[PDB]
């Protein structure tokens, strides 16, 4: 029975973690969130300890550890800028970390975490559910059979209501900006499929749209990211869809929205089986996303312009 | 299409109000919550406006009024002490109010609300789902047949985890205390069935237990309230059950937990149909609960002592 | 005895408002702040009500109004995005408003307040302390005696520590951005002295520097604003100074640091006498600051580039 | 040059700590507060780091420690329940702690901190400025010359406006209650003069008044504590005084309000000189204050009743 603590319990994504912990036969020992709108927790783990103050949470988990009943994992569902320091808290307390994406905001934070693993005997893992999406695992096998770099069009639209622009998600110091907070999913998919980015361009940047181009070891990629649902293709909009997440490559197209929200238990299962996504796996997309925070806009060549900018 | 604005969107009970507004064919025009952990809202009303600052939400709703697009109803799912001033906001904005229980904390607030309903021509309503619970409607009908007052044992145990003690729920200025925040359900049930309280006693009053006695026009009632699930009767507790909500009238048992969390849409419907629970309906249980904040403890006679007290 | 309520009581700036209210013979009936380090209030108005919830503060003031004991002014010292909706509250409660700068963030908000003033017969005022100052007030009479366009270089560097970057003051939706949160003082001084901005350019807009160029009816202005103290001129910086606040008009300087934390009381007095700074006085700087946060960057000509760039 | 970090920078007492660090020739390296009303700091330590997130503050200080540049002291001016876990943070960072009163809330926390001191070779100190108040030091000397149990009337009135009741200071879980948050000063003065409390009674306990009776090894003590300035004696009220802090014993009375707010630098100097008030010194008043939280009210005998209750 794997022992978990959880940060960010009051949040949107937290119930998916509570479900994962239940489904892998784990127990939630304690949670942290400065907000107390967490009453849903009793329907999953009615005996879990709860803290509003991170310093009190830390002291409690240390007391559990300084006596043999420590947690095995800290699940981290706090705002992005808190992932790094809460992962360090976990490792120091003798727990593995399982952090939401992006694992951290900066490449310097990845480098420091690699050193800290070696001094604490624990490991840092991250939630990248696209890496367990059955359609994308199948695409990955297909693409591996083919020599040469591929040409890819990546379109990632996921609608967000008006609350998003009043939240931490649009504070770049907290979220990393749109290309990190939302785009890390696809920058990570592209690194997993096609390796390291040799060249990066950004062609459009507004509060709701970013678009650009990547030259990766295995592919040339035109990409478009939005949180404005008007960019969902019209035939799908008609049927009420608010998302469109598509990779077109090698003469095929895979739209990977189905089950996007139903893969957190599989990520937990892979992680507890020792097949999790660690620092080495997460680092490349974080490097790309971080470069994009400060990269100047450029004018795309026609070959490099995503079609939604045409 | 009834037009609603909602306060308390990030909270535990908010999704039941989103489901109710949906199911009655209403539209959520705008919501208010100082917390922004509200991403669930896009799965219901992906175009609703959102505010963290009450002053800005008010100015926005005042602008809508002034241009003939005012909201019809403010639904209120904020902490209890904010119900009164949020209902004052609804009324001044030219909207009706539908507030979670307890409707307000104090009888003086009920009295001032009556004045403001007269000044504004608007109405104040509240969510008391026990009044639409089919077993309790059935009970009320059977009691109408009967002559004389009844002897009643009311036992109300609903377990709460460790987060509750770190929330506004235990700040008596915010919540009104245990007998208000949780007990209002049953004080209101008893007022609805049995009328006004002629005499009130409190026999036990700790952070997790209140017990006492009421003499009502239609009943003598021994009551016990707890948020410690250890008080669930042993034959249910041994199975892991954490709630027990029972009214026993002249020795006949009605346990009413089933469907307790599945009646908000029916309250909303009754309200919109002119059958809502207004100030006059809610006032008596508020008067009882408010008395209980300062009523001195007394030693029960054996005939007035709830069985759980020994 | 003029009755006041105050918003933003916990904030850096509220003590000058407590002094003005005291000094002008007013009484503070109630205050609002989400935060609770407001104890200083006890040494001025030891009986004032206090609220952390805006809706409870509004209901309390509305009760007072309805029984004929309403406040006469709402003084507003909250973060900038709250000024507009708190002035709206003041007018709905039948009070005048006296707001910190910037009075509101957007010209559309000014227009709405003008409608609402007419509806309620109450007035919106703002604290423009540079306008009652001795050394800036000196200019306006002189300058005004001469004709011809002036050539102005405006430089303001006011160092801010690491806390600033973690506060609402860098959230553009809350503060209006650097030029507004720092700038607005001086854009208002410039509009006061030299009229409407007929051309506006922004040359730099980074998190610690905003710089640009204005042409006003009465002057051209090269301006530079920063909260990075490394831009304090070296003869001051070498001494450890972290601020520098200069307007040079046709080669003639005035530096501005001295009477800066100073003149809230006179502004209260003028306002109470019917000589306050209203929407019409405030609007132009608000229009310019709204452009300064929204216009695209452009590359300056040599002639139009502030020397510090 | 003694290196400090500070918690609670945006609050009421912090400016006194900034002044103290400056006056003892220290440097403030970094500060933590979730609130950002802190601009004052620039007039003292213009280059200090600042954090809103405790986990980021702790990671920053951990980095300093690891590269041989750790702070020497953590000064703690956060809410009272945070003192214990922030002192734990200091000790694990290899810093001494200098915490505002009360040092911690509970005797069990004192006991844990004694164990952690021994582990780390760092020390915990606290601000008890009455122990450096010249009038009280002079009184202590005068009393010493005697022998036999003293008879004491302690009256401690310190006015607070309406903001206090909407702050953390009235949340007993955060502040310890009135007898702890305000009262610790005088319980500590009494323990310093007269030793262990062998008998404790509480006679009144309202939001603005606590009163009771103690018998200590060296004195019997009738005490009264209020934040209602109406209890300042009329003659002092008539001249506008809002405090009255009086100890009457041995045929004299010492009123110790003068300079009560001007002794923080002296506490810092004593602490840096190795003459600070440690766990052993602070423990007894913490034990007494904690007992008073749960002690039921009793009816006083006339002899044991503070005069202000008569
Ligand atoms: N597909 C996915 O894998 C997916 C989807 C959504 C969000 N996320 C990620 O999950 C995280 C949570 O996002 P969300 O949408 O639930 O955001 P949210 O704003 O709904 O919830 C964030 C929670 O963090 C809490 N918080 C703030 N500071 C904290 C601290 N010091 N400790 C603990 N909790 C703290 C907030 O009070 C809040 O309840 C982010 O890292 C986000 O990128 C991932
Ligand atoms: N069976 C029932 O009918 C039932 C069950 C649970 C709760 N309730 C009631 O619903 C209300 C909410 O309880 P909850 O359990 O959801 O609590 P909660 O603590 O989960 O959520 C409360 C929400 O109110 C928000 N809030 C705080 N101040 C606000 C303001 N000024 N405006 C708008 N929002 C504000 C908080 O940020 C939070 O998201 C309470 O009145 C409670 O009694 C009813
Ligand atoms: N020289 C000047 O005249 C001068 C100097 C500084 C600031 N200001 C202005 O004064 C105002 C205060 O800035 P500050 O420096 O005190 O920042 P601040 O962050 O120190 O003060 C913040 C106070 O406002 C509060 N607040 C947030 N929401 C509120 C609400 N809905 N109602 C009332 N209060 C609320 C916050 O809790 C905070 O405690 C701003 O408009 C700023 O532009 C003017
Ligand atoms: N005479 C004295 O020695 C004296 C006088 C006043 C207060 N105090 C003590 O000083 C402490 C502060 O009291 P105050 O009056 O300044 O209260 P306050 O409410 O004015 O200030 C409290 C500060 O703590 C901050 N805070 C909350 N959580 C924090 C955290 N995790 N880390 C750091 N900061 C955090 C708050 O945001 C706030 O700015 C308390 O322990 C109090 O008992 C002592
Ligand atoms: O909806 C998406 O594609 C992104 C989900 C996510 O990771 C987020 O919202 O943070
Ligand atoms: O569970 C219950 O019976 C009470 C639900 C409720 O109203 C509450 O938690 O506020
Ligand atoms: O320091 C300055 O010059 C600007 C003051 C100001 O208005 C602010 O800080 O918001
Ligand atoms: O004023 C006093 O005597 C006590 C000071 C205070 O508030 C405190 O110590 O928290
Ligand atoms: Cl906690
Ligand atoms: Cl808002
Ligand atoms: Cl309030
Ligand atoms: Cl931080």
């Amino acid at each position: 029975m794997t022992r978990f603590a959880l940060t960010g319990l009051a949040g949107y994504i937290a119930p998916r973690h509570l479900k994962a912990i239940k489904e892998v036969g784990g127990v939630l020992v304690a949670s942290l969130d400065p907000a107390t709108n967490v009453g849903l927790v009793d329907s999953f783990f009615p005996e879990a300890e709860f803290f509003t103050e991170p310093e009190a949470f830390e002291a409690y988990l240390e007391d559990l550890r300084d006596r043999g009943e420590g947690v095995d994992y800290l699940s981290i569902a706090s705002p992005n800028h808190l992932h790094y320091p809460q992962i360090r808290m976990a490792l120091r307390l003798g727990a593995n970390a399982l952090s939401e994406k992006p694992l951290v905001l900066w490449p310097e934070e990845i480098a420091r975490l690699k050193e800290l693993e070696a001094r604490t005997g624990r490991r840092v893992y991250t939630v990248l559910q696209l890496r367990v999406h059955p359609s994308l695992l199948a695409l990955k096998e297909r693409l591996g059979q083919e020599k040469g770099a591929k040409d890819v069009v990546l379109t990632y639209v996921t609608g967000r209501g008006k609350w998003y622009g009043k939240s931490w998600k649009v504070d770049e110091a907290k979220s990393g900006g749109l290309a990190t907070n939302i785009g890390i999913h696809f920058f990570d998919l592209l690194a997993w499929l096609f390796g390291r980015a040799l060249h990066v361009e950004v062609h459009a940047r507004t509060p709701t749209v970013n678009a650009g181009y990547l030259e990766l070891e295995g592919a040339r990629v035109r990409w478009f990211l939005s949180i404005d649902p008007s960019f969902v293709p019209e035939p799908l909009r008609r049927q009420g869809k608010r998302t469109y997440r598509s990779i077109a490559v090698d003469g095929e197209e895979v739209e990977f929205s189905e089950g996007f929200t139903d893969l957190h238990t599989e990520v937990y299962r892979k992680t507890l089986a020792g097949e999790g996504f660690g620092l080495d796996e997460a680092a490349e997309a974080i490097r790309v996303a971080a470069l994009l925070r400060t990269l100047p806009l450029s004018q795309p060549s026609p070959e490099n312009r995503h079609p939604f900018l045409g």
